[PDB]
């Protein structure tokens, strides 16, 4: 029970950062890549290393938006530094 958006539907940022994940970078930001814990259990529980996190560039500060991935491709839209997540469905 994630709520679900359209990738095409993503400010073009989200959807330039998962082009950059398909294509393994090279990443704009130094922390593109690193472990996401879960620690909230805001995504599915998963074991250690599962996700990873990735910068949405914010025009105007690194700033709070975020793609994170999952070990299969899963592919999650965080647009306030993981205090929300929505599932990001391929196929719209
Ligand atoms: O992620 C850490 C740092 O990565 C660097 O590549 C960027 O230039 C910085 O703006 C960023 O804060």
């Amino acid at each position: 029970a994630l709520a679900d958006v359209c990738r095409t539907k993503l400010p073009s940022q989200a959807q330039d950062t998962l082009a950059l994940i398909a294509k393994n970078g090279p990443y704009p930001y130094n922390r593109d890549g690193v472990v996401f814990e879960n620690r909230e259990s805001r995504l599915p529980k998963k074991g250690n290393g599962y996700y990873h996190e990735f910068t949405v560039v914010t025009p105007g500060d690194r700033g709070t938006r975020r793609v994170v991935t999952g070990g299969y491709g899963e592919q999650y839209w965080s647009p306030d530094h993981y205090a929300t997540f929505q599932e990001i469905d391929p196929r719209c």
